[PDB]
C-alpha cells in the first residue's frame, strides 16, 4: 500500500480487484478518468499499454487487469497453499478472462445482433466451472482449495454480470448459484457490493448490460 | 515430471512453452491430435475448456497456454526474483497475450480482408515492448529483470511469428530485433528451433501465416 486505481467510470475489468480490494480490508483511492482527459492524450500515451486500468501501490506502479489481479493474489495470499493449487488458480482465472473477452466482445461490437447466440451458447461456456466447483470436494467453500483466490473474485464477477445480462442462466448450475450466494454474503464484500462506489457505476461503459 | 503436451501438429500456443521446456534442458512427450481424431469430438468434451493444450505433469493436468507457461515459470525459476518482478513479469505476459488473441484472430477470422490494417497497426502495438527493453539495462538482457522468465519465451514466439507474417517489422525497434537473435542465439533454445521437430511444424492450422 497505498492503493491507487486509476479507471474510467465503470465496474467493468476493475470490478473484480475492487471487490478483492473491499474483502480483504484494504483501503485505496479511486481515479476517476474522464472523456476529455483521456481525449487529451498524456494520460493514454503514459500507460503501457495505452489502456486502463493503471494501479498502484507504492512506488509500484502495474497496468493489466489480471496484473492487478495476480499482484494482490501474491502479496496478500490469495494464490493458493503451494506451487500446485497456484496453477489451478492461473488455469480458473485464464477460463475467466476468456469468457470475460467474449462478454466485452458482445456488450461492445455485437450487442443486438450477437445476443441470442450468445445466450443460447451461454450454459456450454459455464458448465466448466461448475466443473470446477464439484471437482473441488463438492465446490462447497471456494473454486479451488478451501481458502479464497484472485481467482473466485474474478469468477464472482463473471457470474454477477452474466446474471443480469441473462437472469436465471445459473439456474442449470445449482453450485455456481450457491457459490454466488456465499461469497456475495462475505461481510465486507457485502458491504462492498451494497455501497454506492459499487451500485452507482454501470457494469460497462455503453450502460449494456 | 515428467511432462507431456497434448495439443494439434502446429506451433501456435505450444511453441512458447516448447521452446522454455527446450532451453531448460528439460525432456518431454508430444502427444499429436489429428484434425479427424479432434472431430471426433471425445477428447474435446473432456478437456476442461474443450480446447487444446492439455498438458500433464505427473498426476497434475493443466488447460490453457499461460498456466502452462506459469506453472513452468514458478516450478523452474522462470517468474522473477522477487514478488514485484513477477508483477513485471505477468504484465509483459498479459501484454504478449492481448497482441497474440489480435493475431489468431487475423490469421483464422480476417487474413485476406484485414492484413494491411494489421500491419499497419504492428508498430504502435510492438512499440510497448521496446520500451521495456530500453528501461531494463538498455535493453541487453532479457525483458524483466537480469534472469529469464516465462515471458521471454512467450514474447520471443510472438516476435518470431509476426517477422514472418509482416517481414521487417522490428526494423524500427533495435532493442526487440536484437533481442530476438540474443535469446534466438542460447545454444539449447538454436537447437530446438532448428530440430524437425519444430521446422517440420506449421505456426499456424489454417495454412496462413
Ligand atoms: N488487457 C487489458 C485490457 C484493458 C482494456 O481493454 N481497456 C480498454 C477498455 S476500458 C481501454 O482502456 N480503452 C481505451 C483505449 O484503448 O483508448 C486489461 O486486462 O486490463
Ligand atoms: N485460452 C486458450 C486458447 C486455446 C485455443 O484457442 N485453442 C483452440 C485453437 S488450437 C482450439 O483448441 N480449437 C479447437 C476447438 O475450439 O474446437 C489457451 O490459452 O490455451
Amino acid at each position: 500500500p497505498p492503493y491507487t486505481v486509476v479507471y474510467f467510470p465503470v465496474r467493468g475489468r476493475c470490478a473484480a480487484l475492487r471487490m478483492l480490494l473491499a474483502d480483504q480490508g484494504q483501503s485505496w483511492k479511486e481515479e476517476v478518468v474522464t472523456v476529455e482527459t483521456w481525449q487529451e492524450g498524456s494520460l493514454k500515451a503514459s500507460c503501457l499499454y495505452g489502456q486502463l486500468p493503471k494501479f498502484q501501490d507504492g512506488d509500484l506502479t502495474l497496468y493489466q487487469s489480471n496484473t492487478i489481479l495476480r499482484h494482490l493474489g501474491r502479496t496478500l495470499g490469495l494464490y493458493g497453499k503451494d506451487q500446485q493449487e497456484a496453477a489451478l488458480v492461473d488455469m480458473v482465472n485464464d477460463g475467466v478472462e476468456d469468457l470475460r473477452c467474449k462478454y466485452i466482445s458482445l456488450i461492445y461490437t455485437n450487442y443486438e445482433a450477437g445476443k441470442d447466440d450468445y445466450v443460447k451458447a451461454l450454459p456450454g461456456q459455464l458448465k466448466p466451472f461448475e466443473t470446477l466447483l464439484s471437482q473441488n470436494q463438492g465446490g462447497k467453500t471456494f473454486i479451488v482449495g478451501d481458502q479464497i483466490s484472485f481467482a473466485d473474485y474474478n469468477l464472482l464477477d463473471l457470474l454477477l454480470i452474466h446474471e443480469v445480462l441473462a437472469p436465471g442462466c445459473l439456474d442449470a448450475f445449482p453450485l455456481l448459484s450457491a457459490y454466488v450466494g456465499r461469497l456475495s454474503a462475505r461481510p465486507k464484500l457485502k458491504a462492498f457490493l451494497a455501497s454506492p462506489e459499487y451500485v452507482n457505476l454501470p457494469i460497462n461503459g455503453n450502460g449494456k448490460q
